[PDB]
This record gives C-alpha cells, structure tokens and sequence, in this order.
C-alpha cells in the first residue's frame, strides 16, 4: 500500500519544463536565457534534474497570459497580480503563469522576467512565502541588482528534496 507525502513535492528528480508561448517584450533567447537561469538557482542546491521540452506535456508548463486563462485565477492587467504557479502534483501541479500585460524584462526596469521566475519556480517546487525580507521567497518584488540564492531559500529547498552534491 502507498499513503500520500507529507508534504507537496515533486516524487522524483527529473524534471521537465516546456514554455508553451511568448511575452512581447523579449526575443525567445532572452526568455529561454532567463528560464534556464531560473532552473538553475534550485538544481544548484539540490539533487533537482530540469531538461526542457520544446512540446508536448511537461512537468511544469509555462505560459503567458492575460485576464481569464484557463484557471481559477484569472489575470487583472498591469500591475497588481503578476505571476502565480501551482505547487508540485499532477495536471495544473507545477505550472507557471505569467501576466502577459506586465513589462517583463532581462534589465532592472518592469519586472525582471529571471527573478520573478525563479521565486514562482520556488512555488512550483513545494515552497511557499518566506518572512524574511532578504529570501527570494519573500512576497514582495524588489530588484536589488552575481546571483547567489538566499540561505532561507537553500534551507526551504533542502528541506524537500535534500542538496545533492555539497560541492
Ligand atoms: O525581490 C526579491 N525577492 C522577492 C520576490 C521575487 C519575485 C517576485 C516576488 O513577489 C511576487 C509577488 S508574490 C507572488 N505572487 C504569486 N506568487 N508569489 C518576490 C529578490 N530576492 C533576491 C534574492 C537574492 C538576490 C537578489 C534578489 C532580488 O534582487 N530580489
Ligand atoms: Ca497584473
Ligand atoms: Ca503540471
Ligand atoms: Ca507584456
Ligand atoms: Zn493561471
Ligand atoms: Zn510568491
């Protein structure tokens, strides 16, 4: 017999990825640039595996949209909500939606697309909001300006899926 995990996470450490459609305002290889960057924070700190599908249906399906689409949680235009993603499990489990009526970036104006990527993949592996003001995984965006993910972060993540190689 098999009971249910103790908490949402991923059951294993493969993990794939497909970015279903486009935002206007980067070319493919800076939103592609930026997803890849965005795996990396949390397979860097884990045992975590991300190989990314160009179609078909992945582990976590990303997309960009506006106002209703297709979940309970529909976008409000600019500003306001810009991003959720489902935690770990099946079906809409994992998933990453952005608000394609925000300015996403590769810069420090709008919203820079790499940082707000990499905090809802953080949800789409199992983490919730953090309280500490400096975590990637604190509520509220400020882009602060070498990237090196915040120990409340690697503490949250290791306590899923463990670190994989130390060094
Ligand atoms: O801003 C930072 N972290 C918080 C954050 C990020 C993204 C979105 C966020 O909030 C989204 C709205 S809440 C929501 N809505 C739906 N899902 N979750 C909040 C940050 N961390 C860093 C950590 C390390 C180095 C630099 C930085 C840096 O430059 N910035
Ligand atoms: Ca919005
Ligand atoms: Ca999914
Ligand atoms: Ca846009
Ligand atoms: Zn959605
Ligand atoms: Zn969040």
């Amino acid at each position: 017999y098999n009971v249910f995990p103790r908490t949402l996470k991923w059951s294993k450490m493969n993990l794939t990825y497909r970015i279903v459609n486009y935002t206007p305002d980067m070319t493919h290889s800076e939103v592609e640039k930026a997803f890849k960057k965005a795996f990396k924070v949390w397979s860097d700190v884990t045992p975590l595996n991300f190989t990314r599908l160009h179609d078909g249906i992945a582990d976590i399906m990303i997309s960009f949209g506006i106002k209703e689409h297709g979940d309970f949680y529909p976008f409000d235009g600019p500003s306001g909500l810009l991003a959720h993603a489902f935690p770990p499990g099946p079906n809409y489990g994992g998933d990453a939606h952005f608000d394609d009526d925000e300015t996403w970036t590769s810069s420090s104006k709008g919203y820079n697309l790499f940082l707000v990527a990499a905090h809802e993949f953080g949800h789409s592996l199992g983490l919730d909001h953090s309280k500490d003001p400096g975590a990637l995984m604190f509520p509220i965006y400020t882009y602060t300006g070498h990237f090196m993910l915040p120990d409340d972060d690697v503490q949250g993540i290791q306590s899923l899926y463990g670190p994989g190689d130390e060094d």
